[PDB]
């Protein structure tokens, strides 16, 4: 049981450079459409503190040079949608894959194609946090890069790459434009309210680890959904939801362990500690698997 | 720090499903060869102790069936290369990237991109462990799944996915058929040996917590590696070859640590504990992060 990203071909073709005078960073090319983030207009000057409306209206198509590996597009309209731009381009994208744009909810996964000036670089599972960051693995020039969920040979993209935290972390939009969480695409010191986990998903990890035999957590107590959920809030554990405990529905039944005895299991944990000993290998609660994440790599 | 795979595009540009009767697994298409265990030729009373041999002999080139998606891609010519079977194609496949085939050391990363029915399915990293397993996630109808570095556009395919262990690890060939390990391929309970740890990514791990600033574990001591390494052996770690001391060399230049000072933190680290200190935010060293894979981060 291992973290799994979809097979990124589908996007890779996708990706191209964006450049604007000095300032370059990713973009993803769609049909007839580059969208990437609007911050590539930005000068040094700007990036601290821009005017964005003011900085495009100053900009002309010609500004915007776009190379997709060695061959330039040319750009034939530009818009600004949000805090993504939209550069027209003369060539449509033979690549360009089934597609939807959209917007995930805090604890859903996806998988990450981090890209540096247009060329992709690695592939990892990321979780939309509940204080909608994502702990990611991103350096200098992965402005851009995108994640995205694929099913039946359609991209869904649903996270477009800006900017890393003073504390490590990172925050992003959707592909509309709107940022996760409560930031903006200025270059100054961004805090993120106060994280907590994602507990659906730290269920959904322990059905995972006994499903692959480790067993060692299990008890014979049992609990309520609402003496679960007081102990999960006091641990800075999400609440779970009916619908949540509907979702581990395929994995209790794989199991045949109740969910709300799996809480029971949990609630020991939190309040015990692992004793020193470790669950699928980790010494720590995994909560970035979602129940469908199990369910896909267990059957 | 954490695994991140290579992107998968030049690999599941080249997978493709292979079938004999009902037995049917995945292949590698490259230029105009497919490549996938000869498992396949095993009927599922032929798997618990196949005659491979035999088995060929009764085949022919229109007993095997390839296909790209729904394309079939037709046969003409079969052989057998150690525990590969190789059918010539005769369709070139045009998404065929740069690449080679070489054969890894037990600790070396891969990412694996894990298939079904000739069907892509997932990507993560892998290592070779030192008893020649990999601890990898594969489920039935993955059997021939392949693992694989990318270097400056270049595919250097090394693992090629044939079975699961009893106790749940995973054993494979090279892309010229030759196990990794003392394994068999037949459908027969084969027990992976006891495993160590993989002494140099571990070394490399406590390079990258000293580049992030996380140095407590560095002692005042030095040794020599043949010291180090009858240590090493003593806490089920991996002794360290000549080859690894080099492929350290980066590492150390960069945070201006000798190899052998490293040795002897590692050194005191084995013989101590951690004392409820962490390093990188884990208690426990890890061992699947090679020298490569840190300065690739
Ligand atoms: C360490 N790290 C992890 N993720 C990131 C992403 N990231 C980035 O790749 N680039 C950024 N600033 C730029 C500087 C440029 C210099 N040149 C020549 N061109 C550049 C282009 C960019 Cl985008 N930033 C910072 C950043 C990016 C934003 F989109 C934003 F709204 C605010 C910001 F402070 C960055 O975080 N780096
Ligand atoms: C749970 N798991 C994890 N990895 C694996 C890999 N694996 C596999 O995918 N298939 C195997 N046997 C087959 C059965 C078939 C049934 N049909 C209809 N077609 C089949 C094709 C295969 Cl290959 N095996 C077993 C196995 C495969 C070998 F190549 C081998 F040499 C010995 C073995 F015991 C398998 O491990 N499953």
């Amino acid at each position: 049981f291992r973290k799994m990203a979809f097979p990124s071909g589908k996007v890779e073709g996708c990706m191209v450079q964006v450049t604007c005078g000095t300032t370059t960073l990713n973009g993803l090319w769609l049909d007839d459409v580059v969208y990437c983030p609007r911050h590539v207009i930005c000068t040094s000057e700007d990036m601290l503190n821009p005017n964005y409306e003011d900085l495009l209206i100053r900009k002309s198509n010609h500004n915007f040079l776009v190379q997709a590996g060695n061959v330039q597009l040319r750009v034939i309209g530009h818009s600004m949608q949000n805090c993504v731009l939209k550069l027209r381009v003369d060539t449509a994208n033979p690549k360009t894959p089934k597609y939807k744009f959209v917007r995930i909810q805090p604890g859903q996964t996806f998988s990450v194609l981090a890209c540096y000036n247009g060329s992709p670089s690695g592939v990892y599972q990321c979780a939309m946090r509940p204080n909608f960051t994502i702990k990611g693995s991103f350096l200098n020039g992965s402005c851009g890069s995108v994640g995205f969920n694929i099913d039946y040979d359609c991209v869904s993209f649903c996270y477009m790459h800006h900017m890393e935290l003073p504390t490590g972390v990172h925050a992003g939009t959707d592909l509309e434009g709107n940022f996760y969480g409560p930031f903006v695409d200025r270059q100054t010191a961004q805090a993120a309210g106060t994280d907590t986990t994602i507990t659906v998903n730290v269920l959904a990890w322990l059905y995972a680890a006994v499903i692959n035999g480790d067993r060692w957590f299990l008890n014979r107590f049992t609990t309520t959904l609402n003496d679960f959920n007081l102990v999960a809030m006091k641990y800075n554990y999400e609440p779970l939801t009916q619908d949540h405990v509907d979702i581990l529905g395929p994995l209790s039944a794989q199991t045949g362990i109740a969910v709300l005895d799996m809480c029971a299991s949990l609630k020991e944990l939190l309040q015990n500690g692992m004793n020193g000993r470790t669950i699928l290998g980790s010494a720590l609660l995994e909560d970035e698997f979602t129940p469908f994440d199990v369910v896909r790599q267990c059957s």
